[PDB]
RNA sequence: ACUGAAACUGUAGUAGAACCAAUCGGGGUCGUCAAUA
């Protein structure tokens, strides 16, 4: 199998419900009808997980090292953005959302010709 | 065909009230490349 693959982004003409494009919610009160509050969430790895230190990154050859990051405590440092994005990508896969990160696509792409 | 004198423009009053320098973003990842003869 190939390393990665697509869940399709379909349409969404004539999507209309929570699933559809809609006014925010906003941040002024907490409605009575949505829910609000913290969720506690336990993560643990499956397979080795990199955490890499970009600010420590060794280089020689042109060749980077990173070791991993971690906190005041030594322990690994997994940053809340690492898993926001992921948690991100995620949801807008499930929700069927708009792309969020979709960059520089307006040119045509280039091959070799026969 | 004799200069008036003497008298503090001072006294009281806070350049201040309100406003989050902030919103979004996994330090990530795979197919060639090159154009002649």
């Amino acid at each position: 199998h190939n390393p990665y693959n697509f869940v399709p982004a379909l349409p969404r003409d004539g999507i209309t419900g929570d699933l559809g494009d809609c006014a925010p919610a906003g941040h002024s009160y907490y409605h009575g009808d949505k829910y609000s509050g913290r969720i506690a969430v336990k993560l643990t790895t499956v397979t080795p997980l990199l955490i890499p230190d970009a600010s420590k990154e060794e280089i020689n050859n042109n060749h980077k090292t990173y070791p991993v990051r971690i906190g005041k405590d030594g322990k690994p440092y997994l940053p809340p953005t690492s898993i926001k994005g992921m948690l991100r990508s995620a949801y807008e896969a499930v929700t069927n959302s708009r792309l969020a990160v979709f960059e520089d696509h307006d040119s045509r792409l280039a091959y070799r010709m026969p």
